[PDB]
């Protein structure tokens, strides 16, 4: 369960109605954010 078996799993394209709200999760801790098709993730560097 936990290894998924999956690949390229922080690409916006497999998440395009997520990375919305991890931009404005990331955003309040000053960074930019990114989906991981299930939950979001915090990258400092960014701008799509």
């Amino acid at each position: 369960i936990a290894g998924v078996a999956d690949l390229n799993n922080m690409s916006e394209l497999g998440c395009p109605f997520i990375e919305k709200w991890c931009e404005d999760h990331c955003e309040s801790k000053k960074q930019v954010g990114k989906c991981e098709n299930f939950d979001c993730s915090c990258v400092k560097l960014g701008g799509k």
